[PDB]
């Protein structure tokens, strides 16, 4: 199962790993993207999650997007783990950079709640723009199931750990 994560809360673990080699590694029932409403998996960890998957990630996504048209933002779709995880969650957290309501973020992480346990990013954090305190704030205050942590930046994981409240 996980290993070498710090405990944060009852049911919020955290550790300073890449996700993509995490996800390889545990291959967990369910991995979650930082995804946008249009599954355009281009960079950050959408596009380090699809680049590992060959493209398929992609691939999926984009017929799941002309069968069903683009996500809400706060919202999300199960799809395919491919070769990282059984499924991947895809969620949308607010992108701050493009003007979104950073309000959403906390729709956004009661998706993980339909999940008994996953292996997830702190949504809106890195190219989303929001503050990754504030994210994990969210995250702790919503999130009830199990929720493994990966952060991908040591110098973020060891603020986020000693700021903790
Ligand atoms: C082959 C190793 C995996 C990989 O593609 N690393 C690049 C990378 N990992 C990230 C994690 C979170 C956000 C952005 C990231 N970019």
């Amino acid at each position: 199962s996980f290993s070498g994560y710090l405990k944060l809360t009852d049911n919020v673990y955290i550790k300073n790993a890449d996700i993509v080699e995490e996800a390889k590694k545990v291959k967990p029932t369910v991995v979650v993207n930082a995804a946008n409403v249009y599954l355009k998996h281009g960079g950050g960890v959408a596009g380090a999650l699809n680049k590992a998957t060959n493209n398929a990630m992609q691939v999926e996504s984009d017929d799941y997007i002309a069968t069903n048209g683009p996500l809400k933002v706060g919202g999300s779709c199960v799809l395919s783990g491919h070769n990282l995880a059984k499924h991947c969650l895809h969620v949308v957290g607010p992108n701050v950079n493009k003007g979104e309501d950073i309000q959403l973020l906390k729709s956004a992480y009661e998706n993980f709640n339909q999940h008994e346990v996953l292996l997830a990013p702190l949504l809106s954090a890195g190219i989303f723009g929001a503050d990754p305190i504030h994210s994990l704030r969210v995250c702790v205050d919503t999130v009830r199931t199990n929720v493994y942590l990966a952060v991908f930046d040591k110098n973020l994981y060891d603020k986020l750990v000693s700021s903790f409240l």
